[PDB]
């Protein structure tokens, strides 16, 4: 269905700083061409959007978007079909989308000069970094090279333009000024439940430990694992024996404990090989990561916590990409998040 | 005040755009991070659109076409958290679409593995960026006539600026024709519609109107740049200071610009334009020579046979809007004057 019932919606901005130009601001002289004379500029606040239905029943959840993404994919899939933020409001849940610093409705620190330079400082670099389709195609499995779909894909198929069309770059903001901004939303919401996708993985683990209203973490493909501060188990290299997984997070143990007191679920797809892949760097990348998120929900349970990693093919859903959440059978992902929900009551008052 | 909404259903898509290649060839075995240009295709200059349709809607989509600088947020919400014009317009029965434009917000940003807009030797867009200074923006949005002062009939939502100012920001070089080109697939998309414009997309959605038959009516809340048929630009006085211009007028072939005579066209301005020249007060001057700049425009439209009006909200007995009257204090006000339009010309009934 598609009907939505909301007893509000909207939208507003939150967190960020101020930095500041020289020289001082007179409005008798030319405004535009825009100069940093004399001006304040706001920079790394965050969007965010809200919708509310009727009666809501449990936490409000928290979608944060993964590496170059928005909340676009919480709204539909590449196909147009209804994402998580319409489900879950069925699903009585009041739902945030947040477009995070330096993404989409976030805010891109840039001034009048080269590319995220004020005057003599550099807030974040000029040179950009971007994948390509074709990185996307291999790094999402969709298939093991670019325009080849793996035979159970539930990739929505004919809609690859409108599904990359969603992606682009992130400036350099500091990870810590995105953490803050979200540590400051959930500081105003309330308890709530974070749902993460790939980089805002780490993001989130990280906010759960600053802030006791995380109540709950779902998050699907978790890009950076994380662990206790001198406590990085072995991680192999890739099968190439050259490249490596992205460097594990590491933060002190009183704050890695906090991971403990609450569930947590890292959610993977399919297609991921069980033994090395050569040929195929991102497949392999993959099977190293989900194998250093395993040791690091491990590590959380050995601090008396309950971190769980399921499989999708496990539970009976084969074909699933780096977003399942947008893929064919979404609907049977999201049946799966309001499993946990339920069992954590996370869904009453 | 009023907040619930029922959507028949609502979400978004992307539209438009084209792509741009790097050289060589992708090997999947080869690490794909650090990301490279190597065999790259990529997505550029896309736009994001979100719509929310109403059970049993009537009369046309309403597409809302954010100012410069800025994104869909400005119709979602106002910076103190009333119904933006998208929560009013669902009541209101309309089907509403609402856009970031290419290069703006969840639009796309075209830059790639190198100094920003540069794919090797090409230069998609600049690397050196403009953007204004809250204290610029508060001039121009005519909050008052300094930072920090409000004139005395404000409707601005004050305590807000924080809020407000967030929402904010740069926009990359993006040639307007691949602005235009974008919103023409929308509207070829979602059949006969209606353009709510503001500021930078005046003259945008004009132009688009000029290319798509489908767009009904238009609504331009304070447009930032006028436009006239080629070689007939009036006379238009520089202002106070008397070294300052406005805004270039854009000029379109007559055959072009004809086509803007067959549809309603109503722009909307707020108050605190000055009626004469203010030399000590940049953009208050600024707006006094743009809105006389439009008066030209609307004129032009309609010696060719148009239906193009200016309304002067004070004149409406509405005191005090900013340059964004959709989110100032009354803004349930300013809706209910748009709905008149839209009823006035039979937008609202199927």
């Amino acid at each position: 269905k598609r009907k939505v019932v909301l007893a509000e919606q909207g939208s507003f901005y939150i967190g960020g700083r101020t930095v500041t130009g020289p020289g001082k601001f007179d409005p008798s002289k030319p405004v535009i061409p825009y100069s940093n004379e004399g001006a304040t500029f706001y920079i790394n606040q965050m969007y965010v959007n809200f919708q509310a239905p009727v009666r809501p029943r449990g936490l409000p959840l928290v979608f944060w978007h993964g590496g170059g993404l928005t909340g676009h994919i919480w709204e539909s899939t590449p196909d147009g079909r209804p994402g998580f933020q319409t489900l879950f409001v069925q699903d009585r849940h009041t739902v945030y989308t947040i477009d995070q610093p330096g993404r989409g409705r976030g805010n891109i620190p840039t001034f009048n000069g080269p590319f995220g330079q004020l005057e003599e400082e550099s807030i974040v670099n000029t040179v950009t970094g971007n994948s390509s389709k074709e990185g996307a195609w291999v790094r999402d499995r969709l298939g093991p090279a670019p325009g080849q779909f793996f035979e159970n894909s539930q990739f929505p198929r004919g809609y690859e333009d409108n599904y990359f069309k969603e992606m682009g770059f992130s400036p350099s903001i500091s990870s810590d000024e995105i953490v803050d901004a979200v540590v400051k939303l959930v500081t105003h919401i309330g308890p709530c439940v974070l749902v993460t996708h790939s980089a805002s993985g780490v993001l989130g683990m990280r906010v759960a430990t600053h802030a006791k209203n995380v109540r709950g973490i779902v998050a699907y493909e978790p890009a950076t694992s994380i662990f206790p501060k001198g406590k990085v188990p072995e991680i192999p290299p890739l099968a190439d024996k050259k490249s490596q997984i992205f460097p594990p997070f590491e933060i002190q143990e009183s704050y890695f404990k906090k991971l403990a007191k609450i569930p947590i679920q890292f959610v993977f797809g399919d297609n991921i090989p069980k033994n090395p892949k050569s040929a195929y760097w991102f497949l392999d990348w993959w099977r190293v990561t989900r194998y250093a998120h395993s040791l690091s929900l491990e590590a959380i349970n050995k601090l008396g916590g309950q971190a769980s990693l399921l499989d999708l093919p496990t539970a009976g859903l084969r074909g699933n990409t780096h977003f399942p959440f947008t893929d064919r059978n979404n609907v049977q992902v999201a049946s799966l998040l309001s499993d946990f929900l339920g069992k954590h009551g996370l869904d009453q008052n």
